[PDB]
């Protein structure tokens, strides 16, 4: 049995058999609000199928349910994790979704999942670090770029859910960003990593960030170090974590990120901290949001704040709204202007 | 929704809820085999449950079918991949299993995931690489591992399906192996790494292991070198791997691991004379005694009988399964480099 068949005008059939099921529907990333989950047909055979689209190039996520219960699509080999939820996924082939690929004819980089001591948060903890293809068995020495996920997710995240190790290998090949190391931290302070495997063991995730897991990358990894080497983004409460690290530390990073985030003797604390990163001499504040999320206004609020300042930035506003689809174009984006 | 509940007994509850199915069952390596499928019982609410046990301390894989389908237990975060088969799992805890826990006061080894060229098999491929704890920031040189995965395998099964990374934290924090790395390759030539992270692209696998695997590793970890810090073991296919590997290049591993898998014939006596005189430190054979491949086993322990060659059995319980690869593992890697 095919599932997903992806055909070439980009329709999608789906196949789930069972003689005994009177009821399977999928949940998927393609459906609107309005819509919702859509019903497979049953033939007098037991296979139950749906064709859905044609879809615009993507990575779609999905899932069915049986009779009531959750089920993967047991012919589908590729199984992604958000947390807790797993789902099933396949990319429509396309200019849109071409970075997304694993591709055979492409240098691959190295993905490390690495333990590190934390004086702050006082257990060790676990990061994924991609460095560049040919990494090893060179000598040469790369900048860091810090990318943080947001509330739900794991150090795992990026690279699982955003395709971070594709579109890296694949920008980096094609020679639209200069090869780097991307460092994936855990951004909840109170894990030592993934759920999925490590069980359970206020500003210390920021505090151990800068005194913890950069001095650790830069003796462990080939790193190029300075505020001009060095780069930081994040999604939602990853993006909070990036201005609470940036604000607090002026000067140690050049090429900041906020994806999907926003925002009297405090408030007087932000503005000469704004102020002080505003002289910093950094070199890119990319500000990035879904025209439809739900933090629309407060990324607003943070722009006009900015502007009152004449602190420079770049805003890309774009459709949709709080989605992994949207922080994947993000990095898609970003990435190409570091370092440059 | 609690699922699985392990109990003080060691009893296991299951449940899924739905109104509407008509027949939910588990699928659990507890069972007595497929005529063991055992059925959850549906209550008014429609919550359907079942209650196992009490199960011996092991690591147990299971699913669930709902009316004919394949469904994985939503409520627990602990999915394994074996090719194509996901399915859920548990630990129970107590002395059998100790070793293959996560542990937060054990010091952690990276795994890193790594691509090579290779130039016998003609393109770069993926492999997994497990350092010990404390290996980043030190100088220290260690010892290598060659562990070698069965037909339907990848470069992530032993971390996966075997626990890996765990074991070999376990026991190194404990004393009972020395700090090493462990290098799991991918054993199909055709593959350039997992199936399910990497699209598809003679003797090709194991040639390149020694041409083009070991000089990686010993280039870019901090490896010793030489066969007494050397050391090789796989499962079936990967075992036949293992025997073709070293009576290919005596010399080089004193250390041979070969789980569950046995054995034109003068080129075969020559190579185990050949070998025999090698100075190899062990030959571990483990088997169960179940194993649909125990007498090709018996017939490898007769021809190295016959060429008066040291080796070591051990027999286990069951069959052909991850648990007995895992206990194989467990038992082989204290011997090493000792």
């Amino acid at each position: 049995i095919i599932s997903p068949e992806i055909m070439p005008d980009n329709k999608v059939t789906f196949r789930v058999y069972s003689k005994d099921a009177s009821k399977v529907t999928i949940t998927g990333e393609w459906q609107t609000g309005p819509g919702g989950v859509e019903e497979l047909v049953k033939n007098d055979t037991g296979m139950f199928s749906i064709t859905v689209g044609p879809l615009k190039p993507e990575l779609y996520a999905y899932n069915f349910t049986v009779d009531g219960v959750k089920a993967l699509d047991a012919n589908n080999v590729q199984v992604r994790r958000d947390g807790t939820n797993y789902q099933n996924f396949f990319i429509i082939p396309g200019p849109e979704s071409d970075l997304y690929f694993h591709k055979n004819n492409v240098p691959h980089g190295t993905v490390t999942k690495v333990w590190y001591k934390s004086s702050v948060i006082g257990f060790d903890r676990r990061m994924y670090v991609y460095t560049p293809a040919g990494y090893e068995g060179d000598t040469q020495r790369y900048p860091v770029f810090y990318l943080l996920h947001g509330a739900g997710g794991d150090e795992d995240a990026w690279t699982n859910m955003g395709r971070t190790a594709q579109i890296m290998d694949n920008l980096i090949a094609q020679g639209k960003a200069k090869p780097m190391i991307v460092v994936m931290t855990n951004g909840n302070a109170n894990q030592a990593g993934a759920q999925n495997e490590v069980p359970p063991v206020t500003g210390k995730f920021e505090e151990h960030l800068v005194k913890d897991v950069v001095p650790f990358i830069e003796k462990n990894f080939r790193a190029l170090t300075g505020k001009d080497n060095r780069a930081i983004a994040g999604l939602s409460m990853g993006g909070g974590h990036t201005q609470t690290i940036t604000n607090d530390n002026p000067g140690m990073f050049s090429y900041i990120g906020v994806f999907s985030m926003g925002i009297e003797k405090i408030e007087k604390e932000r503005d000469a901290k704004i102020e002080a990163l505003k002289k910093s001499g950094y070199k890119l504040y990319w500000i990035a949001c879904g025209k439809d999320d739900f933090v629309y206004q407060s990324a607003l609020t943070l722009r006009n704040t900015l502007d009152k300042h004449n602190f420079k930035y770049v805003y890309r506003e774009s459709t949709g709204g709080h989605t992994w689809a949207n922080w994947r174009i993000y990095l898609s984006e970003f990435a190409p202007m570091l370092f440059k």
